[PDB]
């Protein structure tokens, strides 16, 4: 009941919604001031979904550190009581890198939801599908296709025995690969340390108090600030790795107060903002490949790009068809942040304060949790309306209508295609990709 196909993960939302990019997808449809519904007189003629992979186990690296930290807490501490008792016996048995059962289901759900929302097209049109080449992203693509195909089969209006939807293109994450979904070739951006600095500066403003209380409660234990954030991370990973994802919040969660979760969440928005978003000088530049691919799709014309795009892939109709109506792309949070910013979507957002928490009003809709949670989705729609000769573009971020920037937006969040594309002059010029090397 608190976890559904349509509304996502609304369980314990006072905690679970502040885990940033470790938050399980939760729908923001009700938080949308503008209605997500197709307006009257309007028909959707195009839909692209860009999705993150689903909930996962910790990376092997982080998982070794979590697991070693907890042993140390077990070897050293003398008092494990009250909220701390569970820690004496806690037996680290999380897996590593792979999607969890819960994460698998999120993407099945996401396929169901995309199939249903665009049913008057998904009934007879097989989406053209791409995925960044990482096992968890690929597996996610296939779970999404699973749920989509299940729903098509049950739909009385679906044209049956069409080819299956499949992952048409797996884009390489190798270091030499031009990957629009998650670029790794911008040498100077790859070397950036802005995020780390910001992370440390902000963690120093709220973590030491927590560190202190933990050392106080667990006599014999001594912790770094970084270690405290590991036990904060465990609250998400120990909640959504288990069978009890829907019924029980991890015990890690209750070692920290709501106000500390607020800082945690904000910390997570900072890492993403200065790591991959407008805060980082080459962050939005990581999104221009995809933005140029998006424009080719919207205008049914050849990709004009010389940043992250692979030309062998994009100049062939087989691996980059221009008229497929429906498209699905699967990737990582960091690439999705860059793309969100390269598309102008958060150009109402002032650079985030590195010293003080900012609520979702101050940041004008930007947060890690609101943009790239586990199984995040972005939908780009093109629609044709009664009073207008031109197609109108509309964008939703996790079910929230996000008003376009760079073009004359109407009160429904939309701009004409031609003006939206013209607005994307930063991506059209290649953004700051020339600086990847000087
Ligand atoms: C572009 O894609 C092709 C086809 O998958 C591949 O073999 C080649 O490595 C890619 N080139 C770059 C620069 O990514
Ligand atoms: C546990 O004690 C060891 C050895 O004294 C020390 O080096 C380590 O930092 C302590 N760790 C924690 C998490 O308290
Ligand atoms: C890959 O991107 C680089 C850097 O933008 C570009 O110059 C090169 O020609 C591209 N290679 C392919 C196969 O698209
Ligand atoms: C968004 O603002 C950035 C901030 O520099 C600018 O480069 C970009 O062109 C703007 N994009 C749109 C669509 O307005």
């Amino acid at each position: 009941s608190c976890d559904t196909v349509d509304q996502g993960y609304q369980c314990f939302s006072e905690t679970s919604h502040l885990w940033g990019q470790y938050a399980p997808f939760f729908s923001l449809a009700n938080e949308s001031v503008i209605s997500p519904e197709v307006p009257a007189g309007c028909r959707v003629t195009f839909a692209q979904v860009l999705s993150r992979h689903g909930a996962r186990y910790p990376t092997d690296s982080k998982g070794k550190k979590y697991s070693a930290l907890i042993e140390e807490i077990q070897q050293n501490a003398t008092t494990f009581d009250g909220k701390y008792a569970f820690l004496k016996t806690y037996n680290y048995s999380l897996g590593a890198d792979d999607l969890t059962p819960f994460g698998e289901q999120e993407l099945v759900n996401s396929g169901i939801k995309f199939y249903q929302r665009y049913e008057s097209l998904t009934r007879n049109i097989v989406p053209f599908i791409r995925s960044s080449g990482s096992s968890r992203v690929i597996a996610s693509g296939k779970k999404f296709i699973e749920g989509f195909q299940s729903t098509k089969l049950k739909d009385p209006r679906a044209q049956p025995g069409q080819s299956s939807p499949k992952i048409d293109v797996v884009i390489s994450e190798a270091s030499s690969s031009n990957n629009t979904l998650d670029p790794g070739t911008c040498t100077v951006f790859e070397d950036s340390e802005l995020a780390d600095t910001v992370e440390a500066n902000f963690t120093a403003t709220f973590v030491p108090s927590i560190r202190q209380r933990l050392e106080n409660d667990l006599s014999g234990v001594t912790l770094t600030d970084t270690e405290v954030t590991y036990l904060m991370d465990m609250c998400s990973f120990d909640t959504i790795s288990t069978s009890t994802v829907d019924t029980k919040l991890s015990p890690f969660c209750d070692l920290f107060t709501h106000d500390e979760w607020i800082n945690y969440d904000y910390l997570q928005s900072l890492k993403k903002y200065y790591g991959h978003g407008a805060g980082n000088p080459l962050g939005p530049t990581q999104g221009v490949g995809y933005a140029n691919e998006l424009i080719a799709r919207l205008t049914h014309s050849p990709v004009h790009d010389d940043t992250s795009s692979n030309h062998t892939l994009d100049s062939s109709p087989a691996t980059f068809p221009l008229n497929s109506t429906l498209y699905a792309d699967f990737s990582h949070d960091n690439g999705i942040i860059s793309i969100l910013f390269a598309l102008g979507l958060y150009n109402g957002t002032k650079p985030l304060s590195t010293t003080t928490v900012e609520n979702i009003t101050q940041t004008d809709g930007f947060s890690s949790a609101w943009t790239v949670p586990f199984a995040s989705r972005l939908y780009v729609e093109m629609m044709q309306c009664q009073a207008e000769q031109e197609p109108l573009v509309r964008v939703l971020v996790n079910d929230r209508v996000v008003p376009l920037h760079g073009c004359p937006v109407d009160a429904l969040g939309r701009c004409t295609r031609d003006s939206f594309v013209r607005g994307l002059s930063f991506a059209r010029s290649g953004g700051d990709w020339a600086e990847c090397f000087a």
